[PDB]
Order: structure tokens, then sequence, then C-alpha cells
């Protein structure tokens, strides 16, 4: 009952953390719209949970995004937290392996999809004194290899949640962002998969955190549910579900 | 239920910040000692709160911690979870106002009995596979005037709680702390009452923040039932509860 | 002689903070390429300074950046550091006021006219070791109010210069960023006559750093030539220019 | 002649870092004190530069500390830079094998000895409008492991250089800090040999860089020079010495 009574919209809630989210919101008491481009996972999600519905839309399309919030608010007539979390993160790409258009596509996904949504659902959000939830990335912090367009995009996503809880907070509307570290979820398995040895791969990812494991969907489901229903005093922080991975020296390569 | 079974030491947990700490884990089923060099406060909460007891302690004096720690484990049988809360803030002192000596004074409480309780109490933590949650301040990160040994002390604890989660976690026991910034206690209100113009002191601490109130101390107490029960991937993460007052520009005082 | 036979770009180095730059490097024995897309002051920059020339360029297209590297090694045969700095601050905008287009438009100018030039550049500074060093801002990290666009944009150069620093690592490569706060440039000047009472602004401009003046940009010029010139253990470096804008309390708008 | 006619105090400056921050500012036209409680270096030090001079001085001491500023005042007539870098770093420990009494004496080198000379300094630097500069660490940031009071000193030292920076601000001094990461020093060398593999040892703290390389002193020293000659719109910041050591995933050890 923690969130009881409230509607939550969660993008690329089929799969992954997305749906880790999603079932964390569902177990708290609140009705959730799964939104995602693909219909898989997140039609079986919402015949799975009770408390959730799917409705395909494209964060990219901003005529998704408007039908997506326009049939929230007709099916359950109130919205009270929007989760963007879709997004993608490219295989490895070295600097001079990138391309402008490259990065324009990536910044519309993981950057823009989660603005317009944004948009569309603050006078809503106004209404019911909700809260924002931006899914970013630990990497947008600390940097990360082979990685320029992607960390670019969530840096990107971290400011705008600082930008944001100021302009909303005369409105009451808070603003906060979850910095994930390594999870495993389907994009780090099938990235893995790429690898020369997928295996080692893992491994790696495994230790790159001081817990010695990555990190579960439903954990960051839970700092999510945090943020949305306890969180009252918190807007513009960034809450980082990462092991610890940013903590300490490690091997990232006698003085000269 | 959220952490039922659990047991939870909050030291300085006879009023304010620690007070809301004490009632958010006893809300989540957890048994609690409230630890507190006063007895006005704390025996109150004990008589008042069913899964709560008061134990008289002074953080600053070893063997007072070393018999709570051994009466903890007598009466209850386990420990969960550790929330050093205990520390004091002095009125308002110019560089030059400070000494050594008070300095020395300001780390005894606010640094080194958190670290003492945390070193007595690990070893039951690892049994327990439990945690330990410190609290800092906002100020530690951003910097406060007429404040050099209080900032230095909470300085030192937020880096200590780096160090701590990375030596911890081999043995699964994680190490958080919460960052609050302005929370209405009764150590706020004594030192508002030492300024010229107390009301004009407290608009001041006001809209500092944003969400132009200040905090509670029962959103810190949500605060740290987060990072104890439901937050299993986080170590080494430093909880800002401040309503944005570390966001944006602000009034801190074209180009000589 | 700090950076004596060495050979800088500096986009939008035709006035305000780029020209500060541009004069710092001359004054340390480089020569200076300045790029801007208006003729006006880059060119009589170049009549003013001996060891700097003037190359029309708009950064947002691609083909005037792939003309201003090739003309920089056809003209003075080597390239060591380039300095992005071209870039907009918008008027405030509330969010709604924003349009994914008008993003999409900064975005361009703030954060891929820098990619497209340190990609077009960096084979060039592998030969030489040299460094790359963007122009980001404050309020990157910290938000802004009214300015979800920009703040985005700035918080994505931070970023993407942590990712670059990594990659770039192995080639003896350093990327480093400044982030000014409140430099009083033409770009200040405009935004403030903007303003109902422009002298009110440029007074809380000023009264936002603890200093109580905004910074100058000779003063970025300076922690740039440390950046290229003295600082071969920093790489992905955030120098901040503030004036200590982000440190203390201060206005931003007694528990609920 | 960067600085040129000013007078800089440099705490443990008889090897290391301390000896490289002496000679930067020697070569660039200061006169330099060199303080050190061991005479073998500094006294060399004092006969090798024409521009130094040596005085025994244990910081931990408050009347040396007197003395050493009183010394320096009769004999150069003003003090423009008081560089705090005197400071230790124990073998590694773990956190139940540290003592509250070597932790209180940590403190007393590593914090309060900066606090006392800068407290004896700053109503000369206010007449000189000169500034403070602190050598901290990144551990002070990020952590370290098997080094609980170390950190905890250094998460101090940089805290309290923000809460100074802004009470001496309306004076017009500066205060900062350098927060070096790995850098080849007598010290970095003492602790390897104490290794089971001392070479093993020296090869992990290179890779723990980006660079692939530790720092050298002169590194250090040049930011150090950098922040006292050219910095005059810094206050309060954290410049990073670090060869990348902070960016990244690295090994600090498939989601349980
Ligand atoms: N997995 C990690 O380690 C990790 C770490 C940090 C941040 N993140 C972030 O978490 C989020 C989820 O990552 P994940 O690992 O769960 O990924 P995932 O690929 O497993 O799942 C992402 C989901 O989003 C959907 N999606 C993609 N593009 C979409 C679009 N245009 N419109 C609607 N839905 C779309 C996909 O169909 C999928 O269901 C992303 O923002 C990612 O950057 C992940
Ligand atoms: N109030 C704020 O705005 C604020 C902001 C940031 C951080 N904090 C921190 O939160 C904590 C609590 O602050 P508060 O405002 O609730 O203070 P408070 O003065 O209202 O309550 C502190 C409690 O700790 C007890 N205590 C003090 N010294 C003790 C000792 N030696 N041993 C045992 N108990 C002791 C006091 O008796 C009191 O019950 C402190 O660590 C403080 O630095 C407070
Ligand atoms: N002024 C501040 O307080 C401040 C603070 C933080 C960051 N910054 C950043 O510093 C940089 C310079 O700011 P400023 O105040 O000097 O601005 P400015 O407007 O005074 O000068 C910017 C210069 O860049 C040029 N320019 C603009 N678009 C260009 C393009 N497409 N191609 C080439 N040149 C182009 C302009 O013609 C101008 O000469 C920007 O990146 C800005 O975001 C400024
Ligand atoms: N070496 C590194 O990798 C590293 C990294 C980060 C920070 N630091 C910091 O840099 C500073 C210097 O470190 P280092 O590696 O050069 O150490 P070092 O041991 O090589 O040199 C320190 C110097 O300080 C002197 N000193 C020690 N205690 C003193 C006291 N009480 N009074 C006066 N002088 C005293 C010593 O005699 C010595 O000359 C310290 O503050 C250290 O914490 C070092
Ligand atoms: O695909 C890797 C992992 O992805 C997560 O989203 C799922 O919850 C797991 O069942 C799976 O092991
Ligand atoms: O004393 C100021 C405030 O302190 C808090 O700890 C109490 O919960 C409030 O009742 C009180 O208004
Ligand atoms: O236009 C405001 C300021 O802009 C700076 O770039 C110039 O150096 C100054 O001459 C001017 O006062
Ligand atoms: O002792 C290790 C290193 O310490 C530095 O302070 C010295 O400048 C070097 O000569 C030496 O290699
Ligand atoms: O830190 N990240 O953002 C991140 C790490 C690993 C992944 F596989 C991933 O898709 C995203
Ligand atoms: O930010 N703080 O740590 C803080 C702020 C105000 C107080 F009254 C106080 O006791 C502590
Ligand atoms: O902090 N900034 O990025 C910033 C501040 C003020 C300006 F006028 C400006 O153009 C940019
Ligand atoms: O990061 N440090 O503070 C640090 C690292 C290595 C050392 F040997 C040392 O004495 C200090
Ligand atoms: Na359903
Ligand atoms: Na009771
Ligand atoms: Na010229
Ligand atoms: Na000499």
């Amino acid at each position: 009952t923690r969130y009881a009574g409230k509607v939550v919209v969660v993008t690329g809630g089929g799969r992954g953390i997305g749906a880790g989210i999603v079932r964390a919101f569902v177990n708290s008491g609140a009705r959730v719209v799964i939104c995602d481009k693909d219909e898989s996972g997140g039609r079986a999600l919402e015949q799975e949970l009770p408390g959730a519905v799917f409705i395909l839309c494209d964060v990219t399309q901003e005529d998704d995004v408007k039908t997506l919030v326009s049939e929230t608010i007709r099916r359950f007539g109130r919205l009270d937290c929007v989760v963007n979390n879709a997004g993608h993160h490219p295989p490895p790409q070295r600097p001079e392996e990138t391309s402008a258009q490259g990065f324009r596509q990536l910044l519309e996904l993981n950057l823009l999809g989660t603005y317009t949504l944004t948009k569309l659902a603050l006078p809503y959000l106004r209404k019911s004194q909700g809260n924002v939830i931006n899914i970013s990335s630990l990497v947008g912090a600390i940097g990360q290899a082979q990685a320029v367009p992607y960390v670019a995009t969530k840096g990107a996503v971290t400011a705008m949640t600082k930008a944001l809880a100021l302009d909303e907070s005369p409105y009451g509307v808070r603003v906060n962002c979850i910095s994930p570290g390594n999870i495993w979820t389907p994009l780090w398995e099938e990235l893995a998969a790429l690898m020369p040895d997928p295996r080692a791969s893992i491994r790696e990812g495994m230790l790159a955190q001081p817990l010695g494991r990555m990190g579960q969907p439903a954990e960051v489901g839970a700092a999510a549910v945090f943020l949305a229903s306890e969180a009252n005093f918190c807007t513009g922080i960034e809450l980082l579900v990462t092991g610890g991975a940013e903590l300490g020296y490690g091997c990232k390569a006698p003085d000269i």
C-alpha cells in the first residue's frame, strides 16, 4: 500500500530494469502503464500482473507519446509518476568509429524521448503533485571506455534532471534520477554475447563492483518506489545503484 | 513488515532527526535501541513505542558504547543496523574564533563516536549481513559559512563511509550515509534562537531549498529505512535529503 | 614561452571567453587559429595579435570543420590543442516553452560541434601528444532554472570529456574540461539586457559568487593554458572557474 | 616571474610532493620557506635552491607553527601563500586493526596541523590578499581500502577547504585544495617495500590510472603554482591530479 491509488508510467518496461520497476510499483499498490516499442515482453507482463497494462509506444515518436499520456489519463484518471527508463547502450565503439548521425539517433532515444514524455506529462503531474524518475547511468558521472555517445546522453539526462527539478519545485513536482551501474539485464547479456569471451566479459563486469556481483532490476525498482513514495524532500538527486563501483582504486590501464 | 525481525541501534535517538529515524524503524517492524546521552526524550520515546527501548549512552565514552553493544545483544540476540546520528552543530563561529581544542572535541562526537560504535558493532553486523548508516550533512560536501570545524567533521564522516564500505564489502556488510540539508529539529530551533532575528533566520533557512521549506525528521527516517531494508546493491553512497539546496545559483555574497 | 612552438585552435574565439582564451595562448607563445562563425571580432583579433589568424568556421557544419583542421595543418604543420568553446545560452525558457527541435538545435552547437572538431583533430593530436579542452558550464553539474536544454547540453559535454579521456589515454592525449560559472561576456550582457531590470539582473549574477563578482575571460584563459601546458597528469577533470558559486547555502526559493 | 616578489610556506617540503611544490614555486620567482619536522631533506634543499630557506617545524606542535609564521614575517616581510602538504599515510590497516587513539594522532597531523598553520597565517594572508592550498587526496573523495583513518582525514581537509573558502571570500583570500592520486614519492616507495611483492604493488599502483603511470611531485607543484598565481576566480575548488584514476570501471572485487 506504499503507493496505492497512484498511477505510474514506465517506459521501456517490457524487460530488464524497466520490468523490474514495473513489478516494484505493482507490488507497492500502484496501477502501472507499461510503455515499450516491442510487444513481446510488455504484453506478457500485462497478462501476468493485474495492476499493469501495456501500451505500445516508441518514445522517439512524439505522436506515440502524446497518445501514451492521453490514454493513461483516459483509462485511469490521473498520473502520479513517470519513470523514463527506455534507452539503449550500443556495442563498444572507439571514438573514431562513431558518427554524428549515430550520436544524434542515440540522443533521440536516451535524452529526447525522456524530455518529450516528461513535457507531455508535467501538466498532469502538477495536478497530482507527482514526480519524475529518470534512469541515467553511473557512466554519465565517471565515464566509460568505448562509449562516447552513450556517456554523453547519460550526462545530459542527469544534468537535465537537476534543471527540471529547479523549474518544477514551485509546483511541488519532484524530479530525480537513478544511476545504475552494472545491472544483469537482457541488454547486458546481449552485449556480452558479442565479446570474444562472453564469460570473461561477464566476470569482469561482476568484479567491477566491490560487492562482487552485478545488480538486479528489482533493486533498481525498489529505489524507484522509494523516490516516488517516500522521498518527499528529495528533488534533483542522483541515486546511485552501483554496488560501489565508483569507490576506490581499480585496474584502469613508475612515474613516466 | 519491511524490516521485521531486525534489531537497530540509533544514536542520538531521543529527539530531532534521531527520533524520526527511531519512529521510522519501529513502523517498519524492527526493534530499536534508542541511544542518547540525555534521558528526557529517549526515556519518553521508550514508553511511547512498544518496539523501542532506551539505553543511556554517551558515544564519546568508549565504555558506554561497549555496554550499548553488549546490552543490545544480551537483550535482543542480534544486531542488524547501526544508525550513527549523534552529533552537534556549534553556534556560528568565525575561523579566528575557533580553537584546536574545540575542533578536537567536535571531532570526538561527530566522527570518533561514529567510528567507535561502528567498530564495536561490525562483528555482529557481519553475522547478520547487516548495514551501517551514518548521518553526515550536505555541508560536508558543499561547505558552510562560520562552521569550519563542523564542516570538517562531516567531510570526514562521508569519506569514512566510503572507506568502510570498501573494507566491509567482502563480508556483505553495506555502509552508507545520509546527508541532510536543513531539517527542522530542536537543534535548528535552538540555533535560530541565538540569532538577532530568529524568525528571519528561520525564513532564510526555509528559502535555502528550492522546495521552499525545511525537511522533517520523518523524511530522514524514511531514507534510513530504505537504505537498511531495500538498498541491497547500495554501498558507500551519500543519499542527499536536502530539498534541492545544492542545486542552481543562489545568493552567496561586474567582473572586478 | 610556456606553450611556445605549439598550435592551438579555439572555437568561438572572436569574443567573450573564447577571445580571452585566444589571448592567453598567444601570451604563452603559441600560434592560435581563431575559429568563429562571425567575422567581426575574430578578424579584428587576427589583426591585433601576431600569433593568431582567423578562419571563418561554423562548428555545426561538418565541412566547415574539416576545412578548419586541414587549413590549420596546411598553414602551421601541427596541431597541439583544441579548445571547444563555441556555444550558446538561450534566453530563459520555462520547460513548457521549450521544443524538441530547439533542443536538437542547441545540441548541435553545444555538443555535436565539440564532438565533430574533436574527432577530426584527434589524428593530429595523437601525433603531437596534444590535448582537448572543452568549455562546459557549472550549471551542467548543479543545474540552473529556466534552462533545461542548455543544462542538458553541458551535462553531456562534461560527461563526454571523461569518456574521451578514457579512450585517448593509451595514446597520451589528455581530454579535460573547464566549467565556468558567471563570466562577464557579451553573451551575459546581451541576456541581462532582455531582463525587466538589467542592472538588478547583473547585480544578482555578481552576488551568486562568494567572491562577490563575476569572472573574466582572462581567468578562463589562464585555466586553459594551465590544462594545455602544465597539467600532464590531469585527464578527464572538470576544472571549476566559478568564484565559489557552488559552495554553501544560498537563496534558492517551517517544514511543510 | 609568475609569482615573483611573493613569499610561500610549504609544510612537509623536505621531500616528496612537498619538495616538488617548493621547486615549482622557486622556479616561479617566489621566496619559499621549507617547513619540515626532519632536517635531512629540507636543509639540503635550502642549500640547493637560492630562493628557499629551511625552518624546522613540526606542524602538530602549535608553538613550532607560531614560530614558523613569525620567523617567516621577520625574515621576509610578507606572506602570500601557505601550502599545507605535511601529512602521512599509515600502512594498510583493516578496520578492526585501527584504534581511536591512532585515528586521533593521524587527525592531529593530517587535519589539525593544516588548521593551525592556516589560522596563524590568515591575518597576514588577508594583508597580502594571499591564498591557501591544502594537499588532500583523491581517496578522500572516492574512498580507499584498508585506510579508514587516512580517508577520513582527507575527507575532512577537502570539506574544510570549502568552509574556509566561504569564510575568507569577503577578505579576498582564496582557499583551494589539490587532491593527488598515486604520486611516486618516498612514502609510496616505503609503503610498497612493506608489501609481500613490492614490484607487483608498484605495478598495480601504476595501472590504477588510465594514463598507466603514477604522477610526479613536479606535476603537483605546477598545479599549486597555478592555484596561487593564476586562479584568481577559483576558491573552494578540489583540483584533481590523478591521471584519471577516478574515471570508468575497474577491478574492485551474475547478480547474486
Ligand atoms: N543494464 C545496465 O547495466 C544499465 C546500467 C545503467 C543504466 N542502464 C539504463 O537502464 C535502462 C534500461 O536498460 P536495460 O539494461 O534494462 O535495457 P534492455 O535492453 O534490457 O531493456 C530496455 C527496454 O526498453 C525498450 N525500448 C528501447 N527503445 C525504446 C523506445 N524507443 N521506446 C520504447 N521502449 C524502448 C526495449 O524494447 C526494452 O524492453 C536504459 O536507460 C539503460 O541505459 C542500464
Ligand atoms: N538539523 C539539521 O538541519 C541537520 C542537517 C544535517 C545534518 N544534521 C545531523 O543530524 C544529526 C542530528 O541532528 P539534529 O538536528 O537532530 O540534532 P538534535 O540536537 O536535535 O538531536 C541530537 C540528539 O543527539 C544526542 N546526542 C548529542 N551528543 C550525544 C552523545 N555524545 N552521545 C549520545 N547522544 C548524543 C542529543 O542529546 C540529541 O538527543 C547530527 O549528526 C547533525 O549533525 C542535522
Ligand atoms: N559567460 C558565462 O557566464 C559562461 C558560463 C559558463 C559557460 N559558458 C560557455 O562559454 C562559452 C563561451 O561563452 P561566452 O559567454 O563567451 O559567449 P559569447 O556569445 O560572448 O561568445 C561565443 C562566441 O562563439 C561564437 N559562436 C557561436 N556559435 C558558433 C558556431 N556555430 N560556430 C562558431 N563559432 C560560434 C560566437 O560568434 C561568439 O564569438 C560557451 O560554450 C558558453 O556556454 C559561458
Ligand atoms: N604520494 C601520494 O601518492 C599521495 C597521494 C595523495 C595525497 N598525498 C598527500 O601528499 C602529502 C605529501 O605526501 P608524500 O607522498 O610526498 O609524503 P612523504 O612522506 O614522501 O613526504 C612528507 C613530508 O612531510 C614531512 N612531515 C611529516 N609529518 C610532518 C610534521 N608533523 N610536521 C612537518 N613535516 C612533516 C615528512 O618529514 C616529509 O618530508 C601528504 O599530505 C599526503 O597525504 C600523497
Ligand atoms: O537476461 C539476463 C537477466 O535479465 C533480467 O531482466 C531478468 O530478470 C533475469 O531473468 C535474467 O537473468
Ligand atoms: O523543535 C522543532 C521540531 O523538532 C522536530 O524534531 C519535532 O518533530 C517537531 O515537533 C518540532 O517542530
Ligand atoms: O561585454 C561584456 C565584457 O565582455 C568581455 O568579453 C570583454 O572582455 C569586456 O570588455 C566586456 O566588458
Ligand atoms: O622515492 C621515489 C621518488 O620520490 C620523488 O619525490 C623523487 O623526486 C624521485 O627522485 C624518486 O624517484
Ligand atoms: O553503466 N551502464 O550504463 C551500462 C553498463 C553495462 C551495460 F551492459 C549497459 O547496457 C549499460
Ligand atoms: O546542514 N547542517 O548540517 C545543519 C544545518 C542547520 C543546522 F541547524 C544544523 O544543526 C546542521
Ligand atoms: O553558467 N552558464 O553556463 C552561464 C551563465 C550565465 C550566462 F549568461 C551564460 O551565457 C551561461
Ligand atoms: O591516494 N593517496 O592518498 C595515497 C596513495 C598512495 C600512497 F602511497 C599514499 O601515501 C597516499
Ligand atoms: Na494486467
Ligand atoms: Na517501548
Ligand atoms: Na595575427
Ligand atoms: Na637557499
